[PDB]
DNA sequence: TCAAAACGTCGTGAGACAGTTTGG
DNA sequence: CCAAACTGTCTCACGACGTTTTGA
């Protein structure tokens, strides 16, 4: 359970604020209890002129990885568990982000005991609502109310 | 002169190295000497739902103002003084932008003699191009050598 | 003749999703 | 069934300039 010296934490949250993304989904698959998944995702974006940087990240925060997808890269963090220790310590430092990091650090707290009852995963649904109303959403599809059409 | 608090510093580090912004032109004016100003930039862009955020950066950096372009709004910070005290003490904690930081640093010491001998204000000019070259740059026109062909 | 502000927009470099597959 | 990875894309939200005017 690795701790992150202040000042890295200090301007990672800056760079966060800046370029990164606390994403949460709800992702459609019948091969799921209630026929979805529940995705958590930390991101940072870069040229991938500059993807030196995203993979100086692995190497400073010790997990996650880095994905090319064309003129752009991601340093992609999904790992539930890193994500909880690694977002418990940026949070603090976080000043446009910090509500979305909350709410994720929430909805992790929460998994063990969202998958029993169809109304709890209703709920935590409503959370990753929350998360998409806070970032700059766009191109939204499968929420909290198409599930919940499909639990009927 | 203000001293700056290095926890903020790094945390606009890297707030800057992400959605901010380190600018130098050359501006065709005839005017001028040399007809052409030069002028350098500081700034932060945020959708403007988000300009709190930017006030606050008046506020703590306590100079400069933000301005209004539609959905989106900039920090500016100009003026040559407070730029040069300003970037002085961030430039330590940049990582994407440092170089450039300290291109701009270098400008403003020679501005003084740069406008008295076209030579040395052509070597500034060169410095102007070092810092385009540093940056996403995609729309410039003038350059140090539109200057060579006026300075004939 | 200047520093600085004002006014304006091109071309992405991000952000924030989607859908699908892997493998225990 | 589940965590996590893999693969793709929509629509900006930025970045990084430009030209012109103000007011000393
Ligand atoms: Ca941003
Ligand atoms: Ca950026």
């Amino acid at each position: 359970n690795t701790k992150y010296n202040k000042e890295f934490l200090l301007y990672l949250a800056g760079f966060v604020d800046g370029d990164g993304s606390i994403i949460a989904q709800i992702k459609p698959n019948q091969s799921y209890k209630f026929k979805h998944q529940l995705s958590l995702t930390f991101q940072v974006t870069q040229k991938t002129q500059r993807r030196w940087f995203l993979d100086k990240l692995v190497d400073e925060i010790g997990v996650g990885y880095v994905r090319d997808r064309g003129s752009v890269s991601d340093y992609i963090l999904s790992e539930i568990k890193p994500l909880h220790n690694f977002l418990t310590q940026l949070q603090p430092f976080l000043k446009l982000k910090q509500k979305q990091a909350n709410l994720v650090l929430k909805i992790i707290e929460q998994l063990p005991s969202a998958k029993e009852s169809p109304d709890k995963f209703l709920e935590v649904c409503t959370w990753v609502d929350q998360i998409a109303a806070l970032n700059d959403s766009k191109t939204r599809k499968t929420t909290s109310e198409t599930v919940r059409a499909v639990l009927d």
